[PDB]
């Protein structure tokens, strides 16, 4: 775990497939800060996250992030045409 930063850097979704196209729907919103496989396998449950583990807070151009942009989809309804987020 914790290779580059997260396991496969899965903080870049269209907001219409990995979280809408009949995907997982069981471990993505399992009340746990929504980590979705990141620096720790505990899923940010309570091992001691540092937030800076992302090393790309300013990167959110269609990133559909969860911790940095939990505000909304962002860069979707007003940025890149993902699908039904416009």
């Amino acid at each position: 775990l914790d290779p580059v930063d997260p396991n496969i850097e899965p903080w870049n979704h269209p907001g219409s497939q990995p979280k809408t196209a009949c995907n997982r729907c069981h471990c993505k919103k399992c009340c746990y800060h929504c980590q979705v496989c990141f620096i720790t396998k505990g899923l940010g449950i309570s091992y001691g996250r540092k937030k800076r583990r992302q090393r790309r807070r300013p990167s959110q151009g269609g990133q559909t992030h969860q911790d940095p942009i939990p505000k909304q989809p962002s860069s979707q309804p007003r940025g890149d045409p993902t699908g039904p987020k416009e």
